[PDB]
C-alpha cells in the first residue's frame, strides 16, 4: 500500500490501528509461517494425523494455515487500499464459523495436547527432522502455539475503532453488535464450557468410590 491514497497522514488513528495490529498478528502469522514451512510442511498433508487426530492437532493448526494467511490478507488488504466502506466484522463473521470450532476444541483439548506430545516426542520428533528441524523437538507446537491464542483479546480493538470509523449511531455500527458479540462469545464460552453442567450438581449423582 505504498500509495493507497497519498494523503498527508497526521493524527489519523486509522493508519495507526491497522499498523499496530500488524506487529501483533504479524508475529502471529510469523510463528505459523515458521513452524509450517519448518517442520509442519510434511505433516501438513495429514501424514500421521490424517483421520481422528485431526480433531486434536491438525484439525486446528492444519486449518489455521490458510486462515492465518487470509486472516490479514482478507480485510486489511481492502481497508489499506481505498476501503470505501470496509468492515472487519462482515468478513471475520465468515471466518468465525470455522474458528469457533477450532477455538472451542483447542481450549478443551489443550489438556490432551500436552499429552500427545511427550507421548509422541519420539515418533513425531523423528518426522520433524528429515533434514534439520528446530531445536525444541516437535513440541514446538504447543509452546509457539500458546502465544498466538493471546492476540484474540486484541481483536475487539479493530472491531471497535475500525468498524465505527467515526463513532456513528444511526447505522453502520449496528454490525459491531454482532461482530463483538461473536469474537467475544468465543472466550466467554470457553470459561463456561468447563463448568458447563458441572457447577449445577443437582441431578448429577456419580457413583464415585
Amino acid at each position: 500500500m505504498k500509495g493507497f491514497d497519498t494523503t498527508a497522514i497526521n493524527k489519523s488513528y486509522y493508519n495507526v490501528v491497522l499498523q499496530n495490529i500488524l506487529e501483533t498478528e504479524n508475529e502471529y502469522s510469523k510463528e505459523l509461517q515458521t513452524v509450517l514451512s519448518t517442520y509442519l510442511r510434511p505433516l501438513q498433508t495429514s501424514e500421521k494425523l490424517s483421520s481422528a487426530n485431526i480433531s486434536y492437532l491438525m484439525g486446528n493448526l492444519e486449518e489455521i494455515c490458510s486462515f492465518q494467511q487470509m486472516l490479514v490478507q482478507s480485510l486489511e488488504e481492502c481497508t489499506k487500499l481505498p476501503e470505501a466502506q470496509q468492515r472487519v466484522g462482515g468478513c471475520f463473521l465468515n471466518l468465525m464459523p470455522q474458528m469457533k470450532t477450532l477455538y472451542l476444541t483447542y481450549c478443551a483439548n489443550h489438556p490432551s495436547a500436552v499429552n500427545v506430545l511427550t507421548e509422541h516426542s519420539e515418533e513425531l520428533g523423528e518426522f520433524m527432522e528429515t533434514k534439520g528441524a528446530s531445536s525444541p523437538g516437535i513440541l514446538v507446537l504447543t509452546t509457539g502455539l500458546s502465544k498466538p491464542f493471546m492476540r484474540l483479546d486484541k481483536y475487539p480493538t479493530l472491531l471497535k475503532e475500525l468498524e465505527r470509523h467515526m463513532e456513528d449511531y444511526h447505522t453502520d455500527r449496528q454490525d459491531i453488535q454482532k461482530s463483538m458479540a461473536a469474537f467475544k462469545n468465543l472466550s466467554a464460552q470457553c470459561q463456561e464450557v468447563r463448568k458447563r453442567k458441572e457447577l449445577e450438581l443437582q441431578i448429577l449423582t456419580e457413583a464415585i468410590r
